[PDB]
């Protein structure tokens, strides 16, 4: 329930709030493909800031057409991470019930680090 | 569409298919807790593993047990995990929908500033 016509004061408060709700759920500096490409944009903003300020067309489409891409491609990306780990969820969870014997423990563990293995060479 | 009874070739070719695709969607070290307990429990078991294989009730007690717990921990974290990352961005999207003037911008980025460090601060 949070909005940019709230005042800076209030938005803070509730910032912190949610860096608190946030912070034994989401690990931490995750989300730094986002937070680099934000950092940009705001160094192209605070360069040509009085040139902004007067010019909505250049703001337009040097500015916020790019924070446009970028809101795009978090929620593609954040889709795409909670379809992962829940695929790895539902894969794994039935397989350690399986497990019976140290033979299939072996085989659920050799199992294991191919998806890891892959996981990581693909990248 | 995966089984511990089918042979551990089978499973590592299974494998490779789901750590192929996950290259595409997940980012690469999303359970490392989860990576941890399991590599612990691995580590236990083949410490003692002339033992664990000749006494199946000392295998369950201390191994399956184990692993039971595993199972149930994957489901909570992978559970927050989501909610974690599905909530930073549900705040972030309706907001950068909103910027649309520098006031707005440089008010966005304070907001975010701040939910970056409260988050940054909990460990």
């Amino acid at each position: 329930g949070v909005s940019l016509k709230e005042d800076l004061k209030d938005l803070v408060r509730k910032a912190e709030e949610i860096g608190r709700e946030l912070s034994g759920k989401l690990k931490t500096n995750q989300l730094r493909k986002f937070h680099g490409h934000l950092t940009k944009i705001w160094s192209n903003y605070i360069y040509k800031k009085k040139d902004y300020r007067d010019n909505p067309e250049k703001f337009n489409e040097e500015i916020l057409n790019e924070l446009h891409f970028m809101k795009i491609f978090l929620a593609y990306q954040v889709g795409r991470d909670i379809e992962g780990i829940s695929e790895l969820k539902e894969i794994l969870e039935p397989l350690i019930d399986e497990i019976k014997t140290p033979d299939e423990f072996e085989k659920f563990k050799k199992f294991y680090d191919a998806i890891l293995a892959y996981h990581k060479f693909h990248s």
